[PDB]
RNA sequence: UUCCGU
RNA sequence: UUCCGU
């Protein structure tokens, strides 16, 4: 039937690294992969984290077959808290699948946002299990190798053809924890054909292989190894593995392993707590590992991206009452910088070399490998699969142009190859594939009180206030007519102008008054004029409030 | 006699890149190398640029008895004409010697900041000269590859050593201008014997060696030919050599040559007049450059750091009326991103891919070379040297402390090596160097309208803003007693708490006509109370401001 | 490809 | 190791 169709609307993870969250739909059947979480760093001051906009899931609540899960990590299961609250309401049968780790780290995120356990659906499958979802969506998952353990990728079969979601993923050839990569669904999807190709787009300027994540631990075990004193250690808090081969190194030169940070203590127990994680001995506190020798301690820490409050950026900017650098401390940043953060890094890793403490990063030591797959990886995915159409995705503008480039330096390349948009409408036949149109879409500011407590406005304003300054006027009515102008942030320029303003809103003020005109049509009569004088005389648009009172 | 010592002073360009300003004397005789300037990023809204704390000069405005220039770039001749007018004013006979670039450079800069020609004695002189300033001080200059031409250093002859001021350098093997580094005078020095060693520290954690402009302009020429339409290129408007490679590229493939924004247009007009850059045809205009077929036209222009209002981010941001990024144009970044400005680039990287643009960068090009020495060239130098002193300079605390461990390796290392800091006091004499203390210093916030415009306490309060926001209250005192809170940029949790300050504030109004209390004080009974409710309701702590009126 | 002070 | 719209 020239009919039937596959409609696929991403609402985040396109065009961008965060939160990730697909929607894929046949006639009336829905069924979301991820509900991911974003970061701000760009500037956006307060703001802790940013969540997508499931405006089509709350239109489509009931259509809503399952959720499925590929991995544990913040940009694909750290919306679902306020995303699942805000479709399905407190409680929803809608089956949400995952491996043990991708729904035990939801289960603590959930137990951190006020719910009580199993009020969704958290159905446990494997990496490699096969989901019948719905009626027409049968989805022959597949271990996947990336930072986090238990990941998985997706051979979506529909009622049309086959969609092969990659995931998050590179072909770490030795993992930490021995379970590689099964690229034997994928090989196997590809001879049957395969119709369209979902790949993870993140390193597809990156020429070669990344490196495995075997030989940082061979790498960390060197620096770990060689150490004078003490040794602190910082990575992104989701990354198990590295985690393990941190502790692998330290139990392997005799060091008590500490842990600080929530974010780490957080991935870390659940991971310790599903058999994730290995320490011979416990992972003992700052508190325990305090009287014992340097060559003796390794301190496990969050901050690997500078982080403004981080047990890192404390320990470099005094700090704690517990611990502070000593001039002798080895300090492993055992992570790349993320663009917009490496300033960030700079001014911790100066702040510690100033404190007397070696720091170790790369290029330098080879101490971080990225979680995604170079060219040469996907590469080998790409004639894998041979698709007839490709979506690059779970990467920028940028990246998903050069892994169309790539795609298209193939043997066999895609038929058509689509750069991926947020509430994009993409429909997909056994014989083609393009955009249709566009759903609502976009972000959600949430912070330590949640969703809608940060508009796009409050924001606005704020930085209206932050590159031009604020302009205060006092304005009252009656008999008696005064005007005080009050400026903060404002130039010297317009500074010593602020006496002309005054006079200039008491005239505007006198005519208000001399007409009987309101005093929420009195403050335009303020508002405007100063505005296209500042603008004339200054150069400056800064935030100017007339306030007017009787 | 052991009475007898130098005095070296920096006010800027120590544990940091920019602002590069360095103060020598010897008993009653000073002399100043360099005249820095540098610019924001971090988080400074509106500010353009900014300038050293030169106190020390305006309080020694006589002793100054020459001003030493090493080469023309902003972050060595950007601040003069803003330090100069402090210092001296208006006119001074106090000569200011550099190399005919150097102070052409400077010329312009001056004929652009209002200025007289030859208010100031600007004394000509060969990057390889030597030149008596005063009577203890004979400085024997030598030639230095870097990004701008007539580059030098500086073997500073004192009554109790030599002190080898290597300057900004890289030992290029084949420059653009031919004229390679003269290693001569420094050899010559080492025999005699180096008591302290003045070197930059960009690169020190950089292994091997930076490559050639020669390689550098190689590249450029690949993909200039290889390119298929239009050609757009962005650098550092200073690098004359690179903007010599790009135009010997577009003359070698028949391109004509464009030129936008102002900073490139200043740096070329110049060295095109002094006969340091070669057009074998003209530097056209987008006017001219605008009827010609794509493959024939190469537009240079500015925007290498993704500058918010630059060139190339118009091109990207649409833009220009003039000029329209063409979905087949070649783009090529022949610079590398500075740290903090890496998201800037992205932004503008993408947005050039978005629009159908092939956008050419590295690493994945190399088209862009440090003009800063590598470990292998600084491992030179110290060889060459064998200071007893050294005093790492040009490059943050992790660069310094790279350096000094280089210097460490060394057969011969230095008796003493001292980590830089800016208005510091180093005592050196024929046997020992110290720092014997710190003087007034700092850095000036300068703008469109110059310095004085934007102090210290209006970014202050701006960030406040910025992270926080603002809540303003209007208190009326008098019988008919009114209060109003309004507020921008403010949490919506505080927005629903904006209704109980209002009566918080009417309480604490009432009670300050009751006692008769001033205007100036009953602020005070509101601001706090407010202070410490809005920290306890909704932890944040924004910008207040209780204006009260009779 | 991040964090969230006794 | 930066920019500053007909
Ligand atoms: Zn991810
Ligand atoms: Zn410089």
């Amino acid at each position: 039937g020239p009919q039937d169709h596959v409609e696929i609307i991403p609402l985040g993870g396109m065009g961008e690294i965060g939160k990730n969250i697909t929607v894929f739909r046949f006639r009336d059947e829905i069924f979301v992969l991820d509900g991911g979480l974003a970061f701000p760093e760009e500037g956006m001051p307060g703001v802790d984290l940013l969540i997508p906009r499931v405006d089509y899931l709350i239109e489509h609540r009931h259509k809503i077959k399952a959720w499925v899960l590929t991995h544990g990590a913040e940009d694909h299961i750290g919306g679902l808290p306020f995303l699942l609250p805000m479709i399905f309401g407190k409680e929803s049968p809608v089956p949400i699948y995952g491996a043990r780790l991708t729904l035990g780290l939801l289960r603590g995120k959930l137990e951190e946002f006020g719910l009580r356990p199993g009020a969704f659906n958290l159905k446990e499958i494997s990496p490699d299990d096969r989901i019948q979802v719905g009626r027409y969506f049968t989805l022959d998952l597949f271990r996947m190798t990336h930072s986090i353990p238990d990941n998985s990728g997706v051979v979506i079969r529909t009622p049309i053809g086959t969609i092969v979601h990659t995931g998050d993923f590179k072909l770490d050839p030795t993992p930490i924890d021995g379970k590689v990569s099964h690229l034997a669904k994928v090989a196997q999807a590809g001879a049957e054909g395969v119709l369209l190709l979902i790949a993870d787009a993140t390193n597809a300027e990156r020429p070669g292989y990344t490196p495995s994540e075997m030989e940082i631990a061979k790498e960390l075990d060197r620096v770990i190894g060689r150490a004078p004193g003490r040794v602190f250690v910082t990575t992104f808090a989701s990354h198990i593995h590295r985690i393990q081969s941190v502790i692998w190194a330290a139990e392997k030169y005799g060091r008590k392993v500490a842990m600080e940070g929530r974010s780490m203590l957080k991935f870390s127990r659940i991971a310790l707590e599903l058999g994730y994680l290995k320490v011979k001995d416990r992972l003992y506190t700052l508190e325990e590992v305090k009287d014992l020798p340097d060559h003796q301690v390794l301190i496990l820490a969050t901050g690997s991206q500078g982080q403004p409050m981080s047990v890192l950026h404390r320990l470099a900017f005094e700090g704690h009452a517990k611990m502070a650098i000593k001039p002798g401390d080895t300090v492993i940043l055992s992570s790349s910088p993320i663009p917009g953060n490496e300033e960030a890094v700079n001014r911790v890793i100066n702040r510690l070399y100033a404190l007397g403490a070696y720091v170790l990063y790369p290029p330098t030591y080879k101490v971080h490998a990225s979680g995604h797959a170079s060219q040469e990886e996907l590469k080998l995915i790409l004639n894998l699969t041979t698709p007839r159409f490709f979506l690059p995705w779970h990467g920028e503008v940028r990246h998903q142009m050069n892994f169309k480039w790539l795609a298209e330096s193939m043997s066999r390349p895609p038929e058509k190859t689509l750069i991926g948009e947020n509430g994009a409408v993409y429909r997909l036949t056994r014989e083609t594939f393009e955009k249709v149109g566009e759903v609502p879409h976009g972000v959600l500011y949430v912070d330590g009180l949640g969703v809608g407590d940060i508009t796009e406005e409050i924001l606005a304003d704020r930085r209206h206030m932050a590159e031009e300054g604020l302009v205060v006027i006092t304005a009252l009515a009656g008999e008696d007519p005064v005007v005080e102008v009050v400026s903060r942030g404002f130039v010297k320029a317009g500074e010593r102008l602020l006496g002309e303003v005054r006079r200039m809103a008491l005239e505007a003020l006198k005519n208000g008054v001399r007409e009987k005109k309101p005093l929420e049509r009195i403050r335009d009569d303020i508002y405007y004029p100063v505005k296209k004088f500042l603008k004339k005389a200054t150069g400056r648009d800064p935030m100017i409030l007339p306030v007017v009172i009787e």
